[PDB]
């Protein structure tokens, strides 16, 4: 019966008889028309989908303003309360927010998918707080991923609200006027000024959903229906159903009862309400810890400690403390504490109030410890700490925040009056199995002892034991997890052997010297400083100056649209996929007959009704699957929610293959093709030299993770099978070419049509065409429009990613540590299908910045059952540049040398000759080293570092420089070729567009800018709309780091070409506007359109000799990175970068400066924190701790310096400027080979000498397990073949 | 081009002339429509000389793209249309013509 | 630069389809721009000779 | 099968828009009553030359 009642942007909206399931984010976009919030991952841990919600509380008359991630907020919680998305805040048809304003003109949004969100959790941060800290700013964005801008000018954005040569005019920004902000609607006012007791009911076919308004109700509903979940926040309910098959038909979804936030402040301690958000408790919490005294608030610190970085800002707000406790999820960072704590449940049922404890029992789901079916958690109990007692928390993730738990922990201690007889003691952990677990046995075990190392060490024993993992553990990280357990008991006892000396001075002894700052963790802060160059030009002429990308206040007002933001057209469907389960089976068999019977479903193709246009140059599997994620079925429906529905009961049967073919190594067992780079004699050299090494690295793929996943929109015309393709991709031709083919038409009836892509970094070409064409063929079979985008889960699965790579080399060096001899292999994994190209650009970058005067090369692709690895940011550099810095770090380790004198002596000369033999001017190579040694203060810094590591035994510092030579260009002329179209209208405004696509590099921006300058012009009276088939024929694809570049010099063309035309017209009258010299020359019969093309530059490799020309220029570098690891936990901070740059002229350096610090968080995510997890049965793993994890806030680094080097002249380039973009990937590494140095110096300390090679990525598993001591020795282990391991 | 098609037969004779002047069948010739966006500044669609006037700029746009192109038919007299386009591309020969 | 106009076909005009035609396209595209919508007009007989 | 301007599909939303013409040929306009046909079903606005 009842009517959902809300206000969305200051507007009403009412929904009688509402479908409960009806999630937000869906219908902000689809039935309100508001696209500005973004769907990134449907988990909410990206942060794209962020809202403002506003609710006025009736008794207290206050408004409280929260964020949340609309992808988890069902419709009907939003009952008369206030949501305000990215739309509402401004637009540039009414005035612009100040935070749009700032965060579009700081350079703070690249492809700008990202930024609505970031947008919303900026501006609801500063209507809580409209004078706050940065601490606070950048708190708020912990929830808030990028993968495009290195966070840097969001940072600086952010800091123009904060009371404490550049790229944008603060001094200009329009002030934050607090007082002139939205107004919450009165009408909500009004209703909540009344409370109606009444209960909501909302119905559907398949789902009945009650908001009881009562606590009487909220029992009583409770009682009838006691299988029925109690939504609060659904972050727990809301993700399982989504990704764990789960249903439930009726839902309790209680409104605020005042008895489930109750905060009581009692003389033992104090009772939280159950609905309490968890952000509400961090802030009871933080101000109870500072109003009263510190042994009262043991376990408030605890809590506060977890909390600060426990998910972000937007889950905080929405999840609930009772839902937390619940859940009752095995990586909980609260409830391992809350168990230690002598905590109490307040349970209220229909019979009665009741009370139990909080213990592992109850963790554990024994019926007898929990909640009866009947009732519901009110409140709980968490007591003081008395005198005496002390509480610790630790957890290890994948980053520091905003990432699940491997494992963690809570422990207590209670002395009781002096003397260090330990009388009570609980340990509890979490990550360690399918629930929180308390170590009750080793705790009996220990009671009655001193504090002090003959109880660490039985302790650590007897803990081992009772929780133990098996090496099949779920998780995977067996033995990673071990250490982590004990490693976590000892960081304890250090912690607790402490207060205890402070308190107590001459009765306990003071840590060792060389321990204390294993204590105190690593928590950040963020500072950046920019030199670049900017007289003999016209103010007029936009080339060189930092103006803002075009679309960039567009995408701060989510007024840009991409790919999914079109409108729906008339009777469109949507297509989803069934993809393949098994990594190399036989389909025995598909039966759809289910599936097909099922509401909305229109169609499901196999590859028999593909027939024979399955394949080009095959789409849907045949009789075999030979990856997991390869496409099997297709499924077209009505709607998105019945093609998923439907797609989940098609069943296919199996039959397992052999081999599985998952690493490299295994690959190795007919006929693959070689490539080979040859300089001198490498065969005569290792008889000369000094030394001879051997070794190898392996190096992990990553994911593209574009924030907008693969979308298009296939729309046919009805006339001559013309076919309209709006896609987001990298390659339109390629599109257009994929398509015809599969509808056997010409390509003059298939136009593909592309605005603006959401990030693509080389991952939405091949398999974006492929989806393309199957769309194609239904939406053409059945004569409607098609919709295809994929959700986060499938897309990652289904695209590939950057090939994983294996190098092995033998180095014969001096003994002052040049390397005169190199004998070299490189692997590539491929994954199900063909790649060469990858290897061949790997070999020709494989030197750097080093003159190997004897060098073999050699490299081979290699085919698994993993999904299909595609190009990705920098094309093999990444990858081939390590192999080769491993390589020196090695040589630099046996000759006692730091790896940056091996470099800086094993460098290319002023004047040198690649192994290709193509002739370089390395002098800007050189500089670039001396600028960043300088600027940086290695050299003292490098003192401090070995100082620190001398003085610290758990925590070391490390240091790493390394140099760049990025060449840039394609294999061909003709691959380099590119073209525009230009349009003057009789107002003298103009139109143009070329080729290229815009994924977030400012293509667009850099063309209008060349055409300003070219034509002499104001950049507003330009305009450029998209790309095009229909405008611009036969374009390469956007990539090679050269689009700007090429399209930029066919650009020029045109206009140059309309210029010649005009300038009869232009000398008659030197003063006249550009609407009279149109005018007058439309008066004149002289055409004003044309066409621009540059046909390539001149590019060419024989790969037989292995010698040739392929590059036109080369972009060179250097960059230093300093890190502190926890030995301990593997953790790490990175402290400073410093980054120098050679880029000619920049065309406009707010977007260069953009793209290196984009290119080098992604490549410090590549060589850090960023690994896809396979099982033996090649199933990627997704989630827990399996998560990927691309760089956040927290991992960007504390310091970040970026120079550009004075420009040198490059005629053969468009003005002069080098494309950068892919470059700055590789300089990640920095970071890497700094963590190398820091785990070396824990590793020569306590004297493990000899092969320590570190793999990519360098994970905090890796980095702990490096760092060997008493604890690494300790735990128990497997033997190989004993078990089956989750991973690996 | 910018012509607009009310029925007198306009875009078929553009297709007409295509066909003649690139020597191709108007099968492989395909035409969509008139648009501001691609040929701008187009005279209105009347005066009973529509299909002579863009007929001619058609014809202009054609024999440009074949004087581009003669090396290449020249050197391959007997190839295909898609043959000729083809290897145009992989000597960056320019595809796009404003009549 | 900002307004396009596409035409694929017309169903007659014989001159009758300029400059009355331009200043209902004018009208109607005031009222979409205003209420940020797609805005069609299609004309009666009745109210198309008049 | 061939697409007249008026057999292009529904796009999302749109709106209709029709004309008050004139029933005088030469006379003063005094006055334009809209309050009864601004409250009618589903109309969003009316434009006069103001
Ligand atoms: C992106 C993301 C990141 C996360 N990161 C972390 C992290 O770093 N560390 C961590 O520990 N956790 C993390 N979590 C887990 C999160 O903290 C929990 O999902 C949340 O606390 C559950 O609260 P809720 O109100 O959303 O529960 P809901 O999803 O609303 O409910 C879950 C269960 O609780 C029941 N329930 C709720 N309230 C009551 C009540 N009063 N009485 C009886 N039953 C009740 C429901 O019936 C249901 O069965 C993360 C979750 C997400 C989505
Ligand atoms: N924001 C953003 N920057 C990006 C990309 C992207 O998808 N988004 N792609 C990268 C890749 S793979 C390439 S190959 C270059 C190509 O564009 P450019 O030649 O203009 O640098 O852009 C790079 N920079
Ligand atoms: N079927 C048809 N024929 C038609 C018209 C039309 O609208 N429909 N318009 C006429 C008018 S007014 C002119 S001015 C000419 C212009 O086109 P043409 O120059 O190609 O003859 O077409 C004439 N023939
Ligand atoms: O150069 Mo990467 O976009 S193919
Ligand atoms: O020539 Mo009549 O179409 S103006
Ligand atoms: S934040 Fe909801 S989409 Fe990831
Ligand atoms: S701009 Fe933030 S994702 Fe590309």
């Amino acid at each position: 019966a009842s009517e959902l009642l809300f206000y969305v942007n200051g507007r009403k909206v009412i929904e009688k008889n509402v479908d409960p399931e009806t999630m937000l984010l869906p219908y902000l976009r689809k039935k309100l028309r508001l696209t500005g919030t973004k769907y990134g991952c449907g988990g909410g841990g990206c942060g794209a989908c962020t809202v403002m919600i506003s609710r006025y509380n009736p008794i207290t008359k206050r408004i409280r303003h929260h964020p949340a991630n609309a992808c988890l907020i069902p419709i009907c919680s939003l009952y008369g309360a206030a949501v305000t998305t990215v739309e509402g805040i401004g637009s540039t048809h009414t005035r612009i927010h100040p935070v749009q304003e700032r965060i579009a003109k700081c350079h703070g949004t690249q492809c700008g998918f990202c930024t609505p969100g970031m947008v919303m959790s900026i501006y609801t941060l500063l209507r809580n707080h409209p004078e706050p800290t940065l601490d606070q700013l950048t708190d708020a964005l912990g929830g808030n991923l990028c993968r495009c801008t290195g966070y840097r000018p969001i940072i600086d954005a952010c800091k123009t609200f904060c009371k404490t040569p550049k790229l944008f005019a603060e001094e200009e920004f329009l002030p934050l006027d607090p007082t002139q902000e939205l107004i919450f609607p009165p009408e909500l006012m009004i209703m909540a000024e009344k409370q109606s007791q009444r209960t909501r009911v909302f119905g559907s076919e398949r789902m009945m959903w009650f908001s009881p308004v009562t606590l009487k109700e909220l029992l009583e509903f409770k009682f009838k229906y006691p299988q029925a979940p109690v939504i609060m926040g659904n972050t727990s309910v809301g993700p399982e159903v989504k990704f764990k098959g789960v249903f439930h038909p009726v839902i309790i979804s209680p409104d605020r009862i005042e008895e489930l936030s109750v905060v009581n402040h009692a003389y033992n301690g104090l009772t939280l309400g159950a609905g309490l958000s968890l952000a509400q408790v961090k802030d009871i919490l933080a101000d109870v810890v500072q109003k009263l005294p510190e042994e009262k608030t043991q376990m408030y610190h605890a809590l506060l400690k977890h909390l600060g970085t426990l998910a972000g800002s937007q889950i905080r707000n929405m999840a609930s403390l009772g839902g937390h406790i619940i859940s009752r999820h095995p990586d909980s960072d609260l409830n391992p504490i809350l168990a230690v704590g002598n905590c109490t449940l307040n349970l209220l049922s229909k019979e009665g109030k009741r009370q139990i404890p909080l213990n592992e029992q109850f963790l554990s789901k024994c019926p007898n410890a929990d909640l009866k079916p009947q009732e519901i958690l009110v409140s709980v109990n968490i007591p003081y700490s008395r005198k005496w007692e002390f509480v610790s928390a630790f957890r290890q993730a994948q980053r520091q925040e905003n990432a699940l738990a491997i494992v963690n922990s809570g422990m207590r201690v209670f002395f009781g009056e002096g003397d260090g007889i330990i009388r009570e003691l609980c340990i509890s952990y979490g990550g360690v199995g399918p629930a929180t677990i308390c170590a009750k046995n080793s705790c009996q075990k220990l009671i009655g002892r001193h504090w002090n190392e003959q109880m660490l060490d039985i302790a650590c024993r007897l803990i081992l034991n009772e929780v133990s993992l098996l090496g099949s553990a779920p998780g995977g990280k067996v033995e990673f997890k071990r250490t982590l357990i004990i490693s976590f008991l000892f960081k304890f006892y250090l912690e607790v052997s402490q207060i205890l000396k402070k308190m107590d001075p001459v009765h306990y002894p003071s840590l060792a010297d060389k321990y204390e700052s294993a204590l105190e963790d690593l928590h950040s802060h963020h500072c950046s400083t920019l030199k670049y160059q900017n007289p003999k030009q016209h103010p007029e002429d936009p080339i060189g100056h930092p103006i803002m990308h075009l679309s960039g206040v567009k995408h701060a007002t989510g007024e840009a649209i991409y790919c999914d933001d079109m409108p729906l057209v008339d009777q469109e469907l949507f297509l989803t996929f069934v993809t393949s389960s098994r990594a190399h089976a036989k389909i025995v068999s598909i039966d759809l007959s289910e599936a097909l019977s099922m509401p909305g479903v229109v169609d499901i193709m196999t590859a028999e009704h593909l027939s024979d246009v399955n394949s080009f140059c095959k789409f849907l599997a045949t009789d075999k699957v030979f990856c997991v994620g390869q496409l099997v079925c297709a499924v077209l429906a009505d709607s998105e929610v019945q093609a998923k529905r439907a797609a989940k009961r098609v069943k296919i049967v199996y039959q397992d293959l052999e081999p599985l073919i998952l690493t490299i190594e295994e690959s190795i067992q007919s006929f693959k093709p070689e490539r080979k780079l040859e300089y001198g004699n490498v065969d005569e050299a290792f008889k000369v030299v000094d030394q001879i090494l051997e070794g190898e690295i392996h190096m992990g793929g990553q994911e593209h993770f574009y924030m907008e996943t693969q979308s298009m929109l296939v729309v046919p015309k009805g006339e001559d099978q013309e076919m309209d393709v709006y896609v987001s991709t990298q390659f339109p031709k390629y599109i257009q070419d994929i398509v015809a083919s599969t509808l056997k038409l010409p390509a003059n009836k298939v136009m593909c049509h592309v605005r603006r892509v959401g990030g693509a970094f080389g991952g939405k070409v091949l398999k974006t065409g492929i989806i393309a064409a199957v769309t194609a063929f239904a939406a053409n079979k059945h004569g409607r429009a098609v919709r295809c985008v994929l959700e986060r889960g499938e897309d990652m699965l289904i695209t590939g990613g950057r090939h994983p790579y294996l190098g092995k080399y033998k180095a014969g060096f001096m003994n002052d540590g040049r390397i005169l001899a190199l004998d070299m292999e490189h692997y590539s994994n491929a994954g199900a299908s063909l790649s060469l190209f990858v290897i061949e650009m790997g070999l020709l970058k494989m030197d750097n910045a080093y003159k190997f005067p004897n060098l073999r090369c050699r490299g081979w692709a290699c085919r698994t059952n993993l999904p299909s690895n595609t190009a990705f940011r920098g094309f093999g550099f990444p990858q081939a540049a390590l192999i080769t810095e491993s390589c020196i770090t090695e040589v630099a380790a046996k000759c006692g040398l730091s790896p940056e004198k091996v470099r800086i002596i094993n460098m290319y000369k002023e004047i040198d000759q690649t192994p290709y033999k193509q002739e370089i001017n390395a002098k800007n190579l050189i500089q670039c080293w001396r600028e960043c040694m300088a600027m940086s203060s290695y050299s003292l810094r490098k003192v401090a570092v070995e100082k620190f590591n001398a003085e610290n035994y758990w925590k070391k510092k490390g240091l790493a420089m390394v140099p760049l030579k990025f060449p840039v260009g394609l294999g061909s002329r003709a691959a380099g070729q590119a073209a525009a179209l230009v349009h003057i209208y009789l107002d003298g405004s103009v139109l143009v567009t070329h080729g290229g696509i815009e994924m977030g590099q400012g293509v667009h921006t850099k063309m209008i800018q060349v055409v300003s300058r070219e034509l002499r012009m104001p950049m507003s009276n330009v305009h450029l709309r998209g790309t095009s088939t229909e405008t611009v024929p036969n374009a390469n694809i956007s990539g090679g780091s050269v689009v700007a570049d090429l399209n930029g010099l066919a650009v020029k063309d045109a206009c140059q070409t309309l210029l010649k035309r005009l300038e009869p017209i232009i000398s008659k009258n030197p003063k006249g506007t550009w609407k009279d010299w149109a005018q007058t020359a439309f008066d004149e019969s002289i055409n004003l359109s044309a066409v621009g093309y540059f046909r390539g530059y001149e590019s060419d490799m024989n790969w037989e000799k292995g010698e040739g020309q392929p590059f036109e220029y080369f972009v060179y570098g250097a960059a230093c990175s300093e890190v502190e690891i926890d030995c301990l936990t593997g953790d790490h901070k990175n402290i400073r970068t410093d980054i120098v740059m050679d880029v000619g002229c920049s065309i406009n350096p707010a977007i260069d400066i953009g793209q290196i610090e984009g290119a080098f968080i992604q490549g410090m995510g590549l060589y850090t924190i960023e690994e896809l997890n396979y099982s033996p049965q090649g199933i990627l793993h997704t989630r827990g701790p399996d998560q990927y994890k691309i760089p956040a806030i927290c991992d960007m680094p504390t310091e970040l310096h970026i120079a550009l080097l004075p420009p040198s002249q490059n005629s053969n380039t468009l003005y002069s400027s080098k494309g950068l973009g892919e470059l700055g990937v590789f300089l990640g590494c920095s970071v890497f080979f700094a963590i190398h140095d820091a785990v070396s110096a824990a590793r020569q300390e306590r004297g493990l000498h000899g092969p320590l090679t570190l793999n990519s990525p360098l994970t905090p598993e890796k980095i702990r397990m490096a760092c060997e001591d008493k604890f690494t020795k300790m735990i128990p282990r497997d033997e190989p073949g004993s078990y089956v391991p989750w991973n690996v």
